[PDB]
């Protein structure tokens, strides 16, 4: 425990981290509430030992920018590693340096504007697909769970935009490219052991060994083996058309983040605008009223007109505020630097709180409160981009951003267009958030849903 | 590797083990290859170590039988130590010495003349459903794989047999009761580095994993906790009117036990048998004869009925000569002892070699040949019953034979009463065996089908 020196030495606050374990006691409420009190009594910058792993958690606007655009590329360029990762060690969100800007320079043209317009059609087949799915249980009249059903939307909008293969998920809970898809808590006992063992992530690369068990990962290496090329002799024609070179092992690698990188986060983030827009009713009248006015007889959306509806990007925005689903961003310090006056250390993991800051009074005018009117034009600017970052910033953000708000929204104004929402018994108010290691509801968000007609 | 001059200090035969890896690269072509020749060219006893651990093969009668039989309650009392396993520690094949007696004795009683007479009717049911499901795909006419079909039937006669849960599983490849189910290399990429470092296996019990993956597990130890009790407020109604005590979570270990041996192994032996009746037309009509015999307007079969077919029985015991699924039979010796003449040390596993035996010339005429003739009652004393060991001997045998022949021998009948088996094309004769680390068709078993009116 010799290295639980350094945040006295340099002269750091934060709390007191006992042998071995650090502060990871202090999660036992969840990465949320633990940053949210350690701004509250530390202030702009503290520290705290993930195990014997320093981490300081910094909150100044100048120096967030500086670790996430400036100097990214020279001294924060990787975040934490984790493992056992196997043969996912070449994905793009784990991959660091140089293999890093290698894969995100070839795969940045897969959200291009031009491509993402090429893609509204597509999907907009399965905005229908999503309506009379979701008619069915609305004459049913008991409560309806969102995160199944924008699973099963989100899921079919993400197989048939990574390889083409068109299912009614819901409806099909069987086939093979459903089934292994429905197959990251930070705080089971696993991952806690491996924040506490570091040293035992070697053992189990040994081993073969997979956080991504290799059930799932041995089904696509074969299923995009036949679909690579005997099976067409999309992210994957646009992978192929140039396959700085690109292994298929590596290319294997890119899909599985894709998918389960807008599954999970676009089924999880629209449960949590749905459960906002049915305890504020009066949010809801007001969208299911600038939808209908863009879009005249339940017409069906176009590219340029989802970045016209702005009361709609409103409620994304702020439902993103309350729910900035990473909670944290993180990045490590490649090198004795010293950037805002402040010195850090080789080998720090620099973090930063985006949920507390979403949250926090010296920034935000009611700070629990739903208030999609924060974002409209009139008061967008009083809004430090660097206090409101649900996608990060500089050049390691979410390279996915505008495909996520533009399938969300499609996502939003053809189920709105149709359906309202309403609270039932078992809705949870106030939705109470995970006492785990992600930001998931605790119980999950089921509703009332009439229809219109 | 200091624990590599034990066999030369005892003047064994063996081969060379090499540093850390010991003799485990001769596994190139299974354990079975490796003991033919080991046997063929070192003779009744011989060494070898798996990583650091000795491994002494005996092959006499009467040396197996003080192992097995005489010393086993003092000396020869546990298998050799696998892991990690977690919870199921306390899983009868897997316990040890006086919570393995306890174990061992409670459990017992689950297969008694007159429990398994009581199972008569219920599996016959069964056998009823595989046959329609096995008629569909005989006017198909076009091959037929058995692991599959006589899966979902020792499937459907384990889950009615564990807990009355009654489902058609082939034609219900979806009911949570046998999903899971679907779900032991002991030479892939991960037994192997556990045997070169099970030093390591200490390490992922205290990291809660396991070789049974806590996916499958999770399922039963709920699915058990409301049918233990708010379900009915069968071998579980068996082990609950007795719950030398009895924890619930052991409970759970002795159901998994139950359900993979009976299924994977009653299914496995199941199609061994079909091949060889398939590729030895001859004994298929002498079976076939012998059932109507018994059974005259292909009658149900009944408990007396199946111990009265003795060429049915005659075809099981010589199928199970050539394909004894366990290879081998493994003790650990507990003390040093000394039997037979020679020396045994604290920790040295024994082994039978069970696969090889089966298959000595120096006891068998014409050993690779299927001649259940071997096993009439003009010969079957020929036959020492310490080289043909399917089940094992003593204490520790087999404590569900009674139960697999009696199953595997009414799907048998059920089945020979109204169809027949062909080889095809696909179908491989001679068949060769995995060149892996468990005793099972290296391409599957699949056979033309054919039915009588
Ligand atoms: C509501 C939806 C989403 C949210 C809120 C979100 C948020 C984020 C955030 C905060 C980061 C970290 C940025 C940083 O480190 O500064 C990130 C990274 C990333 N996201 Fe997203 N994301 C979403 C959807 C998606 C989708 C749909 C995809 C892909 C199809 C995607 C692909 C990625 C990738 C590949 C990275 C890692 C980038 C890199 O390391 O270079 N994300 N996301
Ligand atoms: C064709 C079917 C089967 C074969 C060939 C077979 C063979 C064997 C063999 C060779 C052993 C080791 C005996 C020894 O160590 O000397 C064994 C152990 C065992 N078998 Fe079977 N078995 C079969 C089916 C079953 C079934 C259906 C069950 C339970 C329903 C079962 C339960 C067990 C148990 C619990 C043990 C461990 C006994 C102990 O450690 O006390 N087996 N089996
Ligand atoms: C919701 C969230 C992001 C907070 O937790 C996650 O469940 N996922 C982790 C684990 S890692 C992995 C994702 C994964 C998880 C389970 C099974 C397969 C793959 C990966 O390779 N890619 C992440 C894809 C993604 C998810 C969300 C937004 N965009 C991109 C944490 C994490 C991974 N990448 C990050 C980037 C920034 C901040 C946090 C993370
Ligand atoms: C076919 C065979 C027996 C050679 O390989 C096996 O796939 N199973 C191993 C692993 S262990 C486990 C079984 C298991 C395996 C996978 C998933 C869940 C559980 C256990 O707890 N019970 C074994 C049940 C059984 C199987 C066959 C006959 N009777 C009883 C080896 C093994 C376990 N027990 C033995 C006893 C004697 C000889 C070998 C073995």
């Amino acid at each position: 425990t010799h290295s639980h020196g350094l945040f006295k030495k340099l002269g750091i606050p934060g709390p007191t981290p006992l042998p071995f374990l650090g502060n990871i006691l202090s999660y036992h409420k969840g990465f949320c509430m633990f940053d949210m009190e350690c701004h509250k009594k530390y202030g702009k910058v503290w520290g705290f030992y993930d195990g014997q792993q320093p981490v300081l958690a910094i909150t100044d606007p100048d120096m967030i920018k500086t670790v996430l655009v400036k100097e990214c590329y020279s001294v924060f360029t990787n975040r934490r590693p984790f493992g056992p990762v196997g043969f996912m060690k070449s994905a793009i969100s784990i991959a660091e340096d140089e293999e890093w800007k290698r894969l995100r320079s070839l795969l940045s043209p897969t959200f291009t504007s031009g491509k993402l317009k090429e893609m509204v059609p597509i999907i907009a087949q399965y905005g229908d697909v999503l309506v009379r799915n979701l008619r069915r249980e609305a004459e049913t009249g008991k409560p309806v769970t969102l995160k199944d059903v924008f699973g099963a939307y989100s899921m079919d909008v993400i197989t048939s935009t990574s390889f083409g293969v068109n299912i009614d998920s819901l409806n099909n809970p069987q086939d093979p490219f459903v089934e292994n898809t429905k197959k990251f808590d930070f705080l089971d006992p696993f991952f806690l052991s491996i924040t506490v063992f570091p040293f035992l992530i070697p053992i189990l690369e040994v081993l073969n060994i997979c956080v991504f068990p290799r059930e799932v990962t041995n089904f696509l290496r074969k299923s995009v083996k036949r679909m690579k090329e005997s099976r067409l002799e999309d992210f994957l024609q646009l992978m192929i058309d140039s396959q700085k070179a690109l292994s298929d092992l590596e290319l294997v690698a890119q899909s599985i983040i894709f998918i389960f990188a807008g599954y999970e986060t676009t089924s999880s983030v629209l449960s949590f605008i749905m459960y906002e827009l049915a305890t504020h009713p009066d949010v809801q009248q007001k969208l299911q009223e600038e939808i209908d006015a863009v879009l005249p007889n339940k017409a069906p959306p176009t590219y340029d007109t989802v970045l016209q509806m702005e009361y709609l990007d409103m409620v994304v925005n702020e439902t993103l505020r309350l729910f900035p689903i990473a909670m944290r961003l993180e990045r490590v310090c490649k090198k004795d630097v010293e950037i805002n006056g402040m010195f850090i250390p080789k080998g720090v993991v620099v973090m930063i709180p985006s949920y507390a800051l979403h949250r926090d009074p010296k920034y935000w005018t009611e700070p629990e409160k739903f208030l999609p009117e924060r974002f409209s034009k009139k008061n967008k600017d009083n809004i430090d981009p660097y206090i409101y970052t649900p996608f990060g910033s500089g050049p390691r953000n979410c390279i996915g951003m505008r495909f996520a708000l533009m399938n969300m929204k499609l996502a939003l104004i053809r189920v709105l267009q149709n359906f309202s929402f309403k609270p039932c018994k078992e809705t949870q108010i106030p939705l109470k958030l995970s006492l785990g290691g992600l930001l998931q509801p605790e119980k999950p968000v089921v509703l009332k849903v009439e229809s219109r007609d």
